């Protein structure tokens, strides 16, 4: 999921 | 990406 993996990245940054 | 999800699922698990 494009979604999900984003809501990752921006979660991490 | 479906696969990097799994791989960061199966990296917690």
């Amino acid at each position: 999921s494009k979604r999900i993996v984003q809501r990752i990245k921006d979660f991490l940054r």
